[PDB]
């Protein structure tokens, strides 16, 4: 007779299910250790088509590999998360998951119960939680030089050599630029530009934005200072009525007619365009090959089928309204730029605005000499707007290099005294998985990570310094506050709830149904 | 139990990872190292359609062949940069690349640590930036002695039986004539055309453009001096509104109403051509046979459906503006050239416009025996546009024959001396890469690069000559810059910088995951 | 091209090697483990000709399965020498092989160096053999009641059901019986035979031994009471010499002559067999169909092409010389037996020499009712011999049920405060090793493993009863040693030092290289 | 593992890349050779 469940299934249970999570787990995690902190190393990934990423970037690396595995799936969600809360320590997250997956195992294999792990390090995560807001700093928002130390931080994270103090400041300025009514930063505001050239060292920000566009005729002005920039939605050609209509002619003369009667609405069109003040326009859609030549008369500026987004982030920067009815611009609706200017960069022409006053976009110039060069400075840009947004958002910080580790693991120590039977293991379990962050700083730098722990975890006891980390580079337990070592609070809130709750997940599972 | 990673990827970890980055890197250097220099000498690539390329130019072989490995990708970045933001020295920048993954391989290999080798190569580059503005000769934008001299020792580098006096002063000229208000040289504007003929001597500079067209009617004028321009974007036919429109015909007699009117209107369009006072015409478009004809009875020169980039090159060479509706076009609207002329070359009839007075775009035509010599010769062409026009932009040049990198080498010795820890090394490593170049260069001349290197070094040493290089066909050590044998300060800027930031970048690697 | 190692070769290094052959070993001890003590349940394993084992049986589990995997392999020996050196506690070797690997996972896993896991495994290994010394107990080698204790502590290992006292008297007397002149145990002396029957309970000790044979004639008497026991390794056949000779007869009258020569000597064979008072005759050779019938004449019991095995047996059951000449055979090469009968057992005809005095070798009748009870009743009396043996040689016992590991462990920490350095840690693991005995024999009964170990401990806790351990039938702490749960030292020693120095050996491995 | 130029790919380098094309050159010139002059042959091409 038949079998219930398919046959074309494999399944594992008990301590298999389990060895098998615990293992994907730890796996996934060992890919990306040795990337971790300053001293740490990338990773080459090519793909099946022969396309390569070289990276020290966790998440990337992650989603890079073609992982299949269903317990991995399920770490390096934790990565992603880290990545879209926050934007740095997307390394350290999935660390501290693949670490406490390892700390259970320990605990499993002496016949503690799932449940009761479970159960202890969710008592730990939370305490670790409240151990967290008593340990952060509070700063300012406008705190440029706190800013630029966690500009500075985050960038360092993917080696020392990237971390350029013109490059922290621009970071800074980029977001601060950016931050809306509600003290809130919007990651998509600052443009990421990407564009071969002499040096990284040649990196800007635009107080403006770049547009992969050339003006529409070669006979309009290609450099204007003190633009007046108009934004239209609606296309500058002859209109027609959305109702079928239809054009009947009986007398020879009325072709002239009506064809100068098209020709006398596209004059009229750029003459309203001029009457606003506008210098500079930039039409969503299309400009009739006729009106082209009027604007250009006029001496106006003009690209056109400019990009929805191209529109969008023009109106955000300049201060213009995207209008739809050219009948209805107004000098009202106008922005402002310093300068506005079509010229090459990196042998393709594009149309710089910028130099605006307040700009509520703006426009990270990322350059290098190779492609690949760039994709990396790139991401580390990226994960430093990460980290000045949180700082700006939640004005709390931490010292880092593993400081706030090694603080939380002591505390959550003496928490789990408090504790009866056997969730304390679980609970302590907890405290030392927190301890791989130190630790694998300490190994990536070439030290002895038993020996740095030993002498960190001395400076955090007796009420000492819950700022004491190793510096990487000098090889000393010092103060990382006092060294400028800080990260927003977020990274370490974040990490830690996610790789709690996806392993907490994970330890629930007893049964693993593969099918196919 | 199921793999964690995926199964069909091949993986290189540690010692492993750093061998076939390096190993890849020195391969793709050593294949264009035999090119390098006067002496060097020639690949032919055949491709997988038989097609042929016989070059000496060092991008275009690296392109040329299909290399896939990874590492070796990495490396071609540079030779694609140093084109695009230099024009040449695209060999001298991936040999350099190469042998600075060569020097760090003998530090690796005595246990540097790799951060410290990246460390190193970091400061030595800055440092190289910081000296090579110093050893820079000052040199003035408008001095063509000089810019010939440039010129001159760009095509040399392919061959001095390339390099003729003729061919250099020709280039100068030609980039002269495009430099913008800004100063800047957009290379685009000098427009390469490749025509087989009796001599490669044969290669002139035109103020003007071709254009692979022929006039539209024989009745018209083969040839126009001191001609008078139009440039209309609009076909030369019966205006059609936008908003659709039909005839009603009722009457028998209105139907040659109606045609005769559409004949007049195309009269009428000829009319207004002619009254801007214009006995040339180039239009993107079609032209009403009927028109064609009345054109050719106002003995107007009329080309139809040119190519839009065609349009665009001649607005920039004779002044004209592109007109959209030929009721606008005004005699202020109309381009001059001393000549307009459609003649046959290498068989092929084409409109030559030459003698233009203030050319904003002019073409170089380049003649030759065979389709490939010509080849070659643009692309020699191609490297001294790029390095006039570095010349022009910049003002700044340094002495040839591998001089600068051996001056450079000597300063970075020094500084070496100053740096603390292992990083000395790295310092000193990147310092010996440099003479690469110099022992390169002798090799290739058949000469004996150890006892080469010696000569020149002490010509440096004692606060000598920093100009002081072996030449290649003296054989004798001299002032290089007495010799002429000169070449913009960007050739060594960018081949520096883009080598030290691609091979910092191979140096931070250690683990490589391929798929498939 | 080419590669240097072998292109068709797996390889594993550092990390990957540590855990390939962690994980390996773990799980073969986890294969083996819920087998372990009386609560133990058992393995049907099916080989690919569909014949099939049932067992409790750790070693015969291990052989059985066709474990390919290298590191395996490694750990299956520690199963085939504790069976060679001692006949019992082959699972408990592996389980204490098994986790040793699982506690030096956790200190590779902090960054311990191999070597110093290694040194700390080898240091308590010999401390352990040391307080293994001190702790045993000294019991006589005749002391039946306490080795009828060592028995049934054995049998009990394969569940409660096999362990019969009079099952364990027997075998008791078995082994005594054999015990050589230096105090020595061969358990080959004990032959072991299996047949079916009406109840596991007919197993019985036979003072002799069963001869697969049947009397070579019906002539001669089914059964003989004090039989004279001849041994004869020459064929009772007529004799021809080693030299090529060859009879010539010329004279009809002496075909009888010859014919009549060769029964005369053959009538004298047995006229000397007789008179050495023989009545009873094993031959390892043929016996002349006519030889047959004059043994039956005069009344003589004889079976022939006895295999050398049997005839070894015989000898030293019966205390006869295996003779080779018959000229030579005197009444003092001839064996005693209470009792020769020719009997069927389950059908089968054989030869039984029992009620021998002084026998040298015995025989265990195995009764049961299917021959797969059969087999698993054997291995039990295999084990029990096996530590009977042991105890008879070594007179040395320890009390079991984990009570020794749990002493032996508690020791271990002790010294362990005394070892500097990290050493310190290895030690410790080891010492924490072994308690996965009690632990997995709490496990088993189906009991909570962590609160059973801190009674046990407790019980150990300062002078406490060394022989403290938890029984599986009350589920109580109780005094093992008075409960007469014991076993030979031996078992102890031996498992604790090949696992100790097969998982050193293991430990120092840092890259597998295998082939095809 | 892995290489850096194509697997699939000639080569012929220095005194080989050198007599390749000679010969090559030195071949084609032969073939036409013999039609040189009044008293040159000719050759039936067949597609
Ligand atoms: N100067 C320093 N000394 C010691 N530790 C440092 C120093 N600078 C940064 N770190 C730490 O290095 C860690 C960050 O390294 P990083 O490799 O970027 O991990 P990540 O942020 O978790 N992953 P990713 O998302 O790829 O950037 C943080 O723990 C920092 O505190
Ligand atoms: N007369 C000379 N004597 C010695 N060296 C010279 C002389 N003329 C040019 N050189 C050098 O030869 C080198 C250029 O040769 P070349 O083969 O073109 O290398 P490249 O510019 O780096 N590669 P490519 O992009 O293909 O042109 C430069 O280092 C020049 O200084
Ligand atoms: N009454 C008991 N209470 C507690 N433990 C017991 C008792 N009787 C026996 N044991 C233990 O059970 C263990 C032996 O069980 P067993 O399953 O035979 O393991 P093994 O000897 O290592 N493997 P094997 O070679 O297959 O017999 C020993 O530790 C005994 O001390
Ligand atoms: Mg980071
Ligand atoms: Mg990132
Ligand atoms: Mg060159
Ligand atoms: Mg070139
Ligand atoms: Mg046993
Ligand atoms: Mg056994």
């Amino acid at each position: 007779q038949p079998g219930v469940l398919p046959e074309n299934m494999k399944r594992y249970m008990g301590r298999d299910a389990q060895r098998m999570n615990i293992l994907a787990g730890r796996i996934i995690a060992e890919t990306v250790r040795s990337t971790l902190g300053p001293k740490g190393m990338d990773k080459m990934l090519v793909d099946d088509l022969g396309d390569v990423v070289v990276t020290n970037d966790g998440v990337t690396i992650l989603r890079e590999m073609s992982v299949e595995h269903p317990a991995a799936k399920m770490l390096i969600e934790v990565a992603k998360t880290q990545e879209k809360e926050v934007g740095d320590g997307t390394t350290t997250a999935v660390v501290v998951a693949g670490e406490l997956l390892r700390k259970a195992e320990e605990l499993l294999d002496q016949n503690v119960h799932p449940t009761i792990v479970v159960k202890g390090y969710q008592a730990a995560a939370q305490k670790a939680q409240e151990l967290l807001k008593t340990i952060a700093c509070e700063v300012g928002a406008q705190d440029k030089e706190i800013l630029t130390k966690i500009a500075m931080t985050s960038i360092t994270g993917k080696g020392a050599e990237k971390a350029k103090e013109k490059l922290a400041e621009i970071i800074v300025e980029a977001v601060s630029a950016v931050v809306d009514d509600e003290g809130k930063v919007d990651k998509d505001l600052i443009k990421i530009e990407k564009k071969s050239g002499a040096s990284i060292d040649d990196t800007e920000l635009i107080k403006g934005v770049l547009v992969d566009k050339e003006r529409v005729s070669a006979q309009m002005p290609k450099k204007v200072t003190d633009a007046k920039i108009a934004l239209l939605n609606c296309a500058i050609e002859i209109k027609e009525t959305e109702t079928d209509a239809e054009i009947r002619i009986t007398d020879p003369a009325k072709l002239m007619e009506f064809i100068e009667q098209e020709e006398k609405m596209l004059k009229d069109m750029v003459a309203e365009i001029k009457a606003s003040g506008a210098n500079v326009l930039f039409c969503q859609k299309g400009i009739d090959d006729l009106a082209q030549h009027y604007l250009a008369k006029e001496g106006i500026v003009a690209a056109r089928r400019v990009k929805k987004s191209d529109m969008e982030k023009l109106a955000k920067a300049t201060g213009a309204n995207v209008i739809a009815a050219i009948a209805a611009l107004s000098a009202q609706d106008l922005g402002d730029a310093g300068l506005v200017e079509e010229r090459k960069i990196s042998g393709d022409s594009m149309i710089f605005v910028e130099e605006c006053k307040h700009p509520k976009a703006v426009t990270m110039l990322i350059r290098g000499t190779t492609e690949h060069v760039i994709e990396e400075v790139a991401r580390a840009v990226d994960d430093a707007v990460g980290v000045v947004g949180c700082t700006i958002e939640d004005g709390r910080i931490v010292s880092g290099g593993g400081s706030t580790e090694v603080e939380l693991s002591m505390k959550l120590r003496e928490y789990a005294e408090g504790i009866s039977g056997r969730e304390q293991l679980a609970v302590r379990a907890f405290a030392d998985a927190l301890e791989v962050i130190p630790r694998t700083l300490a190994e990536n730098a070439g030290l002895d990570a038993i020996e740095i722990l030993v002498k960190v975890r001395a400076a955090h006891a007796s009420n000492g310094n819950k700022c004491a980390g190793l510096n990487v580079f000098t090889g000393a337990v010092e103060d990382m506050c006092e060294n400028g070592v800080v990260e927003p609070l977020r990274v370490k809130t974040q990490a830690i709830q996610s790789a709690a709750e996806s392993t907490e997940m994970l330890l629930r599972i007893d049964d693993v149904i593969a099918a196919e």
